[PDB]
């Protein structure tokens, strides 16, 4: 068990990628705060995962909620050792149709949410004096722009950048900051994602997803489970010398 | 010469780099909107440059000011062919001292200001149906993070991403979107920049600036004139096949 | 006349892109050594271009030919101010079919040829004490690997790398070293290239070429003329502060 | 545990980084071929490591030696599952002093050695039908050039490129190709590396090594043990969806 006795918090972990990370972390001996805007779903998730997972209501766009979430983790587990910034929102629209609402919402959650949660965790970790681990969720989208995905790509580029900056600033406190960049990951969101491409590219529903899946060198779209090995690795002692990096786990969909 | 008959608008061009760009564009035969929030200096600059330059009041953080600026180029110049997003703000603080005010202010101007001005320009260019040129100002800060400069770095990373996405979306309208990434450029702003570094790096005043200058492979910090050639090139016919690129003009300070 | 009074040498300029550069340089006032293994065609080209162009026999794989070529520009033009390393060979094969012959031949021309010509030009430029410009030809292939193009991609990656190293080492002598990276350029060679892809991807003849052209965001494969502006720019005073860069001119085919 | 029953071959594994990888692999349950040009050193390393390690004489510059080594692996273990291309040579010299001997020797070992060993391993893995893992050793040097290290940097850039190309071509055979890029790693070679820098930079002995060590954000130069976690990870099932990536493990010395 590579994370034995560790205290983690994962934002947006009631469902999806964050939820898989939560389960993997518990398997590896960690206690995990299931942080989510949906307290009901967080409580269900925590009960399904087991005794070591516990629900925390959190809105990463609000400072008071961020601070309350950190304090609940300290209260419940005695401190905080691992942060995963997984909360994210996707959207899509061509340049001439980008709205200020899309820009503000996606930046508030994907960039500000990650930045200020990272900062609150950093402060707690510094106060503890024991290190150690922060993992941001980037994306292939942050590696290169895309015609219909300007806002989301830009938030993920910002995340990769913040990962580098925070990494350099916090390593003196024995805190590693790194990021994982998935490529295309299958899941409940892809119906809406495909529908959005179908609308703007004028394709039959389902065609975009299929083309995307067929283009991954590996042979298929990713699963959350493809990513858990890396999430454990970057939270363990085996990654202590790894600083300010973004690692693509994407079946070859992007090369860095 | 190279920009004969072209209508341009440059944000933040009352002073510094933007003004040097405006003066260079006029020498190359363009008509130029000196768009700045400092309308008094924009007017003095427009008056000094000559009849081909005219002052436009603009605050890239306000949608109505953005739309009014584009309307102004239509009124004065009959339309818009070249947009340079030059307006920007700098700040510096370690992760644990980053404020929401700093985040919101730098993103509103550096990211939202660039995105929505680009969008307004693109709409006008598409309506004209004669293609166009858009040049965003990035920075070495956009290429890699820095311990003390998380916010500014992230905004410039977002600009590089947006440059990429917009370039891919808009090329079918014959609009080139690219960016210039300067390195370190000398100017009065370095008193404050040095002071901020001196404080957090525990150095005597002037030392940071000195060291930064000495470390540029070319052998000196940049001037506006180092950048003017590239600004003309990316607005000229010689750059027609150039799409979604960021070009470093930085004395070798960063290699891309 | 941005290259007035300058002396240049361009490798592999009897035909194609290199010849287009030579013609462009001549129009900008330069004297140009048409250097090529195909001396017959180089002579014909120099005669067609006009009195400022002269043929020079060179095989970039042979040190004695390189040194004699540099000596030729000194003799005919009085010195050497601009070098363009354009000579290159292409090949294609899946990993399990790559031969040592293909490896040796592509590295000798593409990498050794560029490196040691660069070296010989640099020595002459340092001896002159007037600085200089060196432009290497990279490729999109140099920016990212490709299943069937391992050898060529690796040579172009080596070129980008060498451009960076040489740029850092030579700038103290006022020599700018940079590179241009074209995307896909139409031409006679595409019949063979298409044929090779057709074989390994199991495609009808001409399909690969068609798909490639349609996949370029700009909407067409490149021409030599798309590249001439950048070639002049990087040899001119407008690029003095530009060091160790590789610039993509590729219709958006790769974003750097 | 993590590599139970796997057959590995690591080039240059008698001493240094390869040796550490060999020892870590054996602890994780692998059988390891200790390939080295120095057969007595290989036979000795194998003896010391244990019964799961066996010596193989190999010159990665010779096709026949490469082919013989793979065959011995198939002879001793029942086949080959993991290849680590660790054999490498370093050299240093400014542009004007680079010799053809330095160019040829470093490229033969660092590039050709890696390419043709990877090719022979791939062929054997394809014939087995059970997939496989291949890890190339890159370097921070492959990420960006340096004034005094053009040859070595260029070889490591070529390695990163080959990693991408081979990864894309071989994943259909269920062979993962990835690379590790250490930053600066302490070891017996650094006394000579420092000496080379001291010579050309004209420094007291030891000054370069200290400055380099002090500039790593983490706080010290690397050890081989910093890298073993990643070497195991990329050879294990936890990296199955990881293709064509180069991962920096370098204390923050370079960010990718
Ligand atoms: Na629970
Ligand atoms: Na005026
Ligand atoms: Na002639
Ligand atoms: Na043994």
């Amino acid at each position: 068990k590579r994370l034995e006795g560790k205290s983690a918090l994962i934002t947006g972990s009631a469902r999806g990628i964050g939820r898989a990370f939560a389960e993997a972390y518990v398997r590896e001996g960690a206690t995990v705060a299931i942080a989510d805007i949906d307290i009901e779903r967080a409580r269900q998730a925590a009960a399904e995962i087991g005794p070591a997972a516990y629900a925390v209501q959190m809105d990463v766009t609000r400072q008071d909620s961020i601070d309350a979430a950190i304090a609940a983790t300290v209260e419940h587990a005695g401190g905080l050792d691992i942060l995963v910034n997984n909360a994210a929102l996707f959207d899509l629209a061509p340049i001439v149709e980008i709205t200020r609402e899309s820009y503000e919402k996606l930046f508030a959650i994907n960039v500000a949410g990650t930045l200020f949660t990272l900062q609150a965790a950093a402060r707690q970790m510094i106060a503890q004096g024991r290190g150690g681990k922060i993992i941001n969720m980037a994306s292939q989208a942050g590696r290169r722009g895309e015609a219909l995905v300007a806002i989301y790509c830009a938030t993920k580029a910002a995340v990769i950048s913040l990962t580098q900056s925070a990494g350099l600033d916090l390593i003196k406190h024995r805190i590693n900051v790194n990021a994982i960049a998935p490529g295309v990951v299958d899941g409940e969101h892809w119906d809406g994602v495909d529908a959005l491409f179908a609308r703007y590219e004028n394709r039959p529903r389902g065609e975009k997803k299929r083309l995307v899946g067929e283009a991954v060198p590996f042979g298929r779209m990713g699963t959350a489970e493809d990513l858990t090995g890396m999430a454990i690795f970057l939270a363990s002692a085996e990654s202590d010398y790894i600083v300010s990096q973004t690692y693509n786990v994407d079946g070859g969909n992007w090369m860095s």
